[PDB]
Parts: structure tokens; sequence; C-alpha cells
């Protein structure tokens, strides 16, 4: 059959630091839900352990959180519209530089930041007219690094 | 400190350009793969979509966004590390898509599943490595597929 | 001031595995491509290597690391933006490699150059975009090739 | 043998987004790197562009597309397998870019070359591998850098 070259989306990032495992999630349908899991409490200090990305039913993935630290606080984000940017803070946690906070911005609403808004700032932006259709990164016990896939609207 | 994070090497993709690019590289091993078809096992099976998953949770389905009703499904319980995939590419309703697929682990072979006809593809990786994810293009069907690999 | 760095979308590769992965995406436009072959134009041409270059200095050569002497070269001076690449894939001395290649801009066509016979390949990008670089696999010959692209 | 082609694993990028995405992964070893600066060796050197090469043919220059006059260059003749890169990121004329860089091979070290200040970066690869190419973002300066690596 004709070998019609298949395409791979452009990427922005990753930011943060190297983690034991590389991960990627780029669903065919829009990303519509994000669940961030923390240890600690919102009245004290939040420690981001894992992130869960989902697209409609069935499509879902959880990165970070393979360690023993119990989860004690979850934040559910229901995305309305197209994500165009994500930002947050990077800092050391129990020995590793990881994503400590995170904020999702769509062309309609703003969600976050969530977590410990302290440390080194990061900002994943894409050219005007594009949208984020996925995420990839490095992770282990925690979320070491994050990057995004993007394509024209 | 900005300590460069890594991205696994890739093999492929093979097949044809499709409407959407897709990627699924879970942090835990792949353990289950569900293939959905139209047609029938007694005659000819038409591969429509593929579902990849890793326990617990972690799942994705590619292809199958169209109106064609599904009529059959085959669940592959992955035993071991996937070291290669192969199959056939043939035309279907106007497009060239993945028509058959076989998963090979050091422990056993699964497939080929689907329709054994068309152009053969073969995704092999260097010895000592294992496939830890898949990526590709898809729309109504599975247009293209490729794999992520790393040291075992 | 401190945003994450970007990587261009990719289309491909087409062809088959080769010993070395190669990549060339210069900061300035691809304006000269030199194709090196064995054999002769009055007979059949065997593509051995390809040289990509961007104005002075920026240059790379893939394939052709074998001992087979080159007896024919085709120089292509690209006028505008390359939006498509096509050609043929076929066996050469026990290897499936790029045998033929044609470059297409918005107003001109260059080639095909080489041996027009085998399995056809085509690298197309979404309208409004342009090819800004290439990647693939190579060794003695040119095993596979893919393109980097971005908006005009 | 019709096997899918492979793409080397990646580490990075580090630094900040830049106008152009760039990539250079030659088939043969990288045996020479030239760093071009403005300023002076006695005071502060400002990294403006980096030139990578393998043999007198494969060469690429990233950064330096601006009118800023160069005033110093440093040539690094790599002896062994480059297994690590490091340096500093800092502001220069309103841009966060690579200001310092150091190359480490399986034999010796080269650098740090450039200005001391800013955020450190480190591109390290798993044991047993080596850097076979580099990619990143650039404009008037070198905005971001990453490495392609494979088993040595
Ligand atoms: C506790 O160590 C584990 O978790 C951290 C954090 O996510 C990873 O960086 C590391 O590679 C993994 O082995
Ligand atoms: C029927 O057309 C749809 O499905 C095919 C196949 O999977 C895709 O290639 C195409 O882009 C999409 O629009
Ligand atoms: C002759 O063998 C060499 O050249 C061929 C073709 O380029 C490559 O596929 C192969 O890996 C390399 O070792
Ligand atoms: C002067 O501006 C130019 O050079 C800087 C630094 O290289 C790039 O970041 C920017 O995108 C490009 O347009």
């Amino acid at each position: 059959a004709l070998q019609l070259a298949a395409h791979s989306d452009a990427r922005s990032g990753p930011v943060g630091s190297n983690g034991g495992q590389f991960w990627s999630f780029r669903p065919v349908r829009p990303l519509n839900k994000i669940v961030l899991s923390f240890s600690g409490s919102p009245d004290q200090t939040l420690n981001l352990i894992s992130i869960t990305f989902s697209s409609n039913p069935t499509d879902i993935i959880t990165v970070g959180g393979v360690g023993p630290e119990p989860l004690t606080y979850t934040e559910t984000v229901n995305i309305d519209g197209d994500i165009i940017e994500i930002s947050g803070m990077i800092a050391n946690y129990k020995g590793y530089n990881v994503i400590r906070s995170i904020k999702f911005t769509t062309n309609k609403k703003e969600y976050g930041p969530y977590g410990a808004n302290a440390g080194t700032p990061f900002n994943i932006k894409i050219p005007d007219g594009n949208k984020i259709v996925g995420f990839f990164g490095n992770s282990g016990w925690y979320v070491d690094a994050i990057g995004a896939y993007y394509t024209a609207k």
C-alpha cells in the first residue's frame, strides 16, 4: 500500500526534571478532566503526588503516585474549552525537584494554580491559534516533569 | 536546576497519515489490549479500534470514532514484555489502515488478529529493550501505529 | 521571558530501519539538495546518499558511508517552500531503501530523481505549513526519511 | 526485511523558548564544536552561537542570526564519547538563553565556557549511552538546547 507518512504533534516542554519513567497521553478526543492528588492539607502545605488526565469515558491515565505516601486531598478540574497554556511551580520534595503547583488556562476559563505555589516558575505556552491536545513528562513517586502536545485549532 | 527530562526512543510509525495523532505511554507495564472489529470471525474481520490499558486504570481507545457498528472484539491479556508487533495494512472503505496485528512477547505470541491480507509491517526494537507504549494516527479506523521502547 | 521550548511537528519517516538515525533542521531555509548515485542515467540510478544544505556552512550528508563509488550527482536548488516530498522505496543489495525522490514546492516540482520503481511513498503536511527540515535512518544508503514542518 | 525506522531517545530541552526549532544528529561522531561570543575573554563572554560538526562536511550553526558583532570564538575538539552537557541559563538583552556550556566525555571535560550566573542546567543520559546529536531553540542567541542519545 502507499506509504503516506503519518504525523506527530508539535511539543512544548518538558519542564521540571528527569524522572525514572517517561510518560505520554494524547487522546483523540478533547481532554476534559484533570484530577490532582496531594498529601498534606490545604490549610497547611500541599504536596502534589500524582495527576490524572481523562478524555470522555474510558480514556484515562495516572502519572506519579507509585510510592507509599497516602493521598489525603484531591482536586478535580473539569476543563471547559481549549487549554492553551499551563503553568506552575517547581521545587524539591523529599529529595527530588518536581512539579509542586499547576494552573490550567483555557481560551474561556482559568483553573488554578493548585498545590504549593512556591519554588521555580514554569510556563508552557503555545503559538496563538493552537491548542494543547495532550501531555507527556517524566514521573515516579511524584511528577518529575511535564510537557504538552499541541496542534492548530 | 534544570535537569533535562528524557523521552523514549520510537519505532515507526507505520501505516498512513490519519486525522488525529495519538499517544499512550503508561508508567506501568501494558497488560491488556482489546481490538474491536466489524464483520465477523467466521468470515472477515475489519479492525476498527484498539484499546490499550495498564492496571490499574490507565486506558485509551484509538479509532472507532465513526458510525460503523462494532460486531466483534478480542481481548489480549499481555503476559510478559512486548518486544515486537507486526501485521498487515490494506485498504478499507477508501483508506489504508491497520488491518491485522500481532503482539510478540518473550513468553508468547498473540495473533495475528483481524484480516491477514495486505502489506506487511514489522515493528522490531533493539535486543535488550521492550515496548513501553504505542502512538500513531487514527480517525474512524487505526491509520498508523508506532511504539515507544526502552532498556529492559 | 521563561517559557518552555518548542519542537516542530513531524511527518514520517517512511522507508525502513537503518543503522543510524539522522536529523537536520537548520535555522534558515533549505535551499540546496544534492542527490548522489551509483550507476548511470542512461541505465538505472542507485541512490546512495543525500546532501541537505542551508545557505553557506549549514550542511549534512546522510547515507553513502559505504565503499561504492558515486558516478552521478543531481543538484537541486529549491526556489520557494517545499510542501511535499515523494518517491519510491525498493530493495538494493538486500536493503529496502529510498530509490527515488521528488521535491514539490507551491509553484514547482523537482524530480523524481533516481530509479522510479517500487513501493511509492508520500510525505504531505497540512495546508499552510512548510517543510523546515528532514530526519530518517541511513548507513551505506538512505533507508528512511521523514520531515519537520511548521506554519508559513 | 521491511522493518519500521527508529528515532533516538531525547534528553531536554533546557533553557527557554526560541524563534526557531533546530536539530543536528550526524551519522558520524561529533568531533568538533565552536563557540562564538561577543565581549572579551578577559572580562565577560556572551555566548551568541554554537557550531557543531563531524568531518569537514557535516556542519551546523545555530544562534548568531542577529547583527551583533562576534569578538571571540572557542574551538572544542572532542576526544571521546560526549556523555554529558551542563552550563548556565541567564538573561541577555531581554532573553533567557544559554550563557555558559560545558562538555563532558568518557575521557575528559571541556569548559565551562561563557558567563557565570543564572540557573544551572545539566543534560545527563543513562549509563552506557552517548550523545549523538543536539536540538533546541535559537534566534539571535542560543535559547534552548537538548541532546539525542543512544547506547554506545
Ligand atoms: C523515589 O524515587 C522514585 O520517585 C522519584 C520521583 O518522582 C523519581 O524521580 C525516581 O526516579 C524514582 O525512582
Ligand atoms: C473517514 O475519515 C475519517 O477516518 C479516517 C480513518 O481512520 C481518517 O484518516 C480521516 O482523517 C477521518 O476524517
Ligand atoms: C550495509 O549495511 C549498512 O548499510 C545499510 C543501508 O544503508 C543499513 O541498513 C545497515 O544497517 C548498515 O549496517
Ligand atoms: C532578537 O529576537 C530573536 O532572537 C532571540 C534570542 O535568540 C529569540 O529568542 C527570538 O525568538 C528571536 O526573534
